[PDB]
């Protein structure tokens, strides 16, 4: 039927020589007759004794060949990535009908290179010791092998282009041994399409189940459950115990995670607390008050249905974004008011320490980068933040950055600048110079010195000192670029504790000026 | 009629990962490759070739069409090496105006066991197609091997213009010709469009681009500079001393002993204080040495050239080419959109004088997040070739002394 895909085996390798194991006579006799079927299919057939290669091949009344081409498979070229990426299903099209169509014999009925075949031979043992075995080579594409998935769906997808043309309307997507075709038909003249599908595979040997033998709707597909003109996550049962491992708040979690894909407002930040300090999967952590609390707020969440909608090409696409606390973003992805087609959250904390500009950009990003993956476009943002806000963090920064339209949405809590550095020293305001004690220009002075920290960490404590005993105003002068560029991005949340302390004094005051001098 | 060109001995092919793209690309591409397959350019491929190469669509400013760009960049650097010494003298051309000479590559043909190696992919939205894959059969353009092996015909095919009126320097890097002359404004872009005129009458309809010209004999580098003070502060001289003592590293005739004095014991930061005599013609020493790129910095051919970018805000940006710290062979700015359309017409901007200057292109350091870069470049990009590039985080120090 179809033309073959030349093959090659990696350059300088040659083809496989691996000895075949015993096998009991049952085993002889259920393979000959396997292997009798298919030299009567064509699939393989009988070679002589010239054939220097060979695969081994065992059986596991039910009877059934395995061939082991993990050897060849070896020496096999590389071929072109199999369909890296799937679909997520809200980038699909709303259909009126589907049709999911398997595919049997799938492999079975596509040629083999000729000029590989060879390759592929095996051999089964005769019963009688005297006498030699049978050696056969495959002459289609051998379950097992290393290229047979790719040159497969390359051939279907060669063979389906026609009957697309054909048929404008109908959108098949193929997936491994499955085929789903969906249109906007009425029921009636879909399933003739179907079948008229089903008649054009069977033409190059393709064969498919009837009408009554397919799996209708709603399809759990790939950790879903897809409807014609709608979608959800396969159904999720978050556990009743009281004794929870390791090992079963990381499930818990995990499953958790999948949901927040269209269920808002799953929280997993207290759960998560939990696995500090863990000492085994199977270790027992009893749950906090906290943690009690948000399983509980969750379970009430998962306990009713939610749906997402699919793609309407006709519509904008509009994402809206919240803060869900420190760190905390969610976000959903609509066409329609409210008719989610996806939601999510970001929790991706960027560098060592931020603020909820950079951290909200950057979820824009993200949002951004997934919108064109599943619907080629990006959608109009509406972000709790105002334009006066974010260009004034934007020229500051020293690094660049763009976000596509988008609205500023008076939704608390509205992302803001908690603080911002003087641009020029302060009149009239102390000042203090500080190498782990500082220097006031007033005469003051604290020179302290703590146990156990690094010298980073020195330096931040100092300016800390500094901020914690000066007026409403205050000038700063340091020798550490380091805590220069910390305190000069403007963070408001850091992971270490002492930047947290001194974000607060910065918040407090009412004018600070940091500036730097090189040391010594 | 093929030329046998290979890869660097032992070297793979190329499978580079293809970026997410936009519907608006993809068609774009998908009626662009159409056409070339039409044409025998480009043909569908199968499964057994594992090899991919990015593969863009950006548009022409003030031309409604759009264009195919492809990242031969990993490519280029995989192919064999081929053994024109680029001319000292277009750099000191009055005006230079570029062409996309690109066209002429898409008659001869690449040879056929190299092919495999130029292979694309046309993504698909959402993946729910397998997304299209081609190879090329003509010279690609974009590819090292293309101008190359394209030499010789050149060559012939522009001998004649060129000792015609040799008072004309042109230069070819990939699709790009980089043309110039000493010409009046108007009688240069009239042998200009001769020259486009005299290549139709060999291969390709041939564009120009950035359609202006450039002017390098205006090309001036940026001194390291200092505030012009009436009065100063505390402050001021510690900003000072400090941008000073940076610059030391590069002019060692630099001194500050006297500014440093200026600045005796713990001093309210803003008080001002008065320059002394002493003082003040160290300034202007110091001053003095700046005015001038420190001496002895001479290019070396057998090394990369590296591309820094600043961003100063207000759609301002400093930059500095060079091959070895502190040893800058140039300088200078851009002004201004946004951040990332401003960033990439600098990029270009940098790379094109690099090319004119060089003709090689230099290695950038980007002030950007991958991601956003990789979002947005192809938006604005419009040139034909891709400089390699890397993501930083540059320090608000070495921005504070700049500019
Ligand atoms: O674009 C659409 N619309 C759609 C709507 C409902 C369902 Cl259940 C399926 C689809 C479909 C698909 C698919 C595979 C990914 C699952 C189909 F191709 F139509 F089959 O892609």
């Amino acid at each position: 039927p179809i033309e073959t895909v030349p093959v090659k085996l990696k350059p300088g390798m040659d083809g496989p020589k691996v000895k075949q194991w015993p096998l009991t006579e049952e085993k002889i006799k259920a393979l000959v007759e396997i292997c009798t079927e298919m030299e009567k299919e064509g699939k393989i057939s009988k070679i002589g004794p010239e054939n220097p290669y060979n695969t081994p091949v065992f059986a596991i009344t039910k009877w059934r060949k395995l061939v082991d081409f993990r050897e060849l498979n070896k020496r096999t070229q590389d071929f072109w990535e199999v369909q890296l990426g799937i679909p997520h299903p809200a980038g699909l099209k709303k259909k009126k009908s589907v049709t999911v169509l398997d595919v049997g014999d799938a492999y079975f009925s596509v040629p083999l290179d000729e000029d590989f075949r060879k390759y592929t031979a095996f051999t089964i043992p005769s019963i009688n010791n005297e006498t030699p075995g049978i050696r056969y080579q495959y002459n289609v594409l051998p379950q097992g092998w290393k290229g047979s998935p790719a040159i497969f769906q390359s051939s279907m997808t060669k063979i389906l282009e026609p009957f697309r043309k054909q048929n404008p309307d109908i959108v098949i997507y193929q997936y491994m041994d499955d085929l789903y075709v969906g249109s906007d038909l009425e029921i009636g003249q879909h399933r003739t399409k179907i079948e008229e599908l089903r008649q054009h595979l069977l033409r190059w040997g393709l064969t498919t189940p009837d009408k009554k033998h397919q799996k209708e709707p709603p399809f759990l597909w790939m950790g879903y459950e897809l409807h014609p003109d709608k979608w959800t996550v396969q159904p999720i049962v978050l556990p009743e115990k009281d004794s929870w491992t390791v090992n079963d708040i990381q499930k818990l979690v995990g499953k958790l995670n999948w949901a927040s894909q269209i269920y808002p407002g799953i929280k997993v930040r207290q759960l998560c607390k939990l696995l500090r300090g863990t000492k085994a999967l199977t270790e027992v952590i009893p749950l906090t008050e906290e943690a009690e609390l948000e399983l509980a707020e969750n379970r009430e969440i998962l306990k009713e249905p939610v749906h997402g909608v699919y793609y309407d090409p006709s519509k904008d696409l509009i994402a809206e974004i919240q803060k869900q606390g420190q760190g905390q973003w969610t976000y959903q992805i609509y066409q329609e008011p409210f008719k989610n087609l996806k939601t999510g959250k970001y929790a991706r904390m960027r560098g060592a320490h931020t603020n909820d500009v950079k951290q909200l950009t950057e979820a824009v990003q993200k949002i951004t980068t997934e919108s064109i993956v599943i619907w080629g476009k990006t959608p109009k943002f509406k972000l709790p933040i105002q334009k006066e806000t974010w260009e004034t963090w934007w020229t500051e920064y020293w690094q660049a950055t763009w976000i596509p339209e988008w609205e500023f949405v008076n939704t608390p809590p509205l992302v803001k600048l908690w603080y911002q550095l003087e641009k020029e020293p302060i009149v009239g305001a102390e000042t203090f110079y500080v190498d782990a004690g500082y220097v006031t220009n007033r005469g003051r002075q604290k020179v302290v010195t703590l146990t156990d920290t690094t010298n980073q960490k020195t330096e931040l404590q100092a300016i800390y000192l500094a901020l914690q005993d000066s007026g409403l105003e205050v000038n700063i002068v340091t020798d550490s670029q380091y805590a220069l560029g910390i305190i000069q991005a403007q963070p408001d949340q850091s992971e270490s504790e002492l930047v947290n302390q001194i974000i607060e004094q910065l918040i407090k005051k009412e004018k600070v000026y940091l500036a730097w001098v090189p040391a010594h």
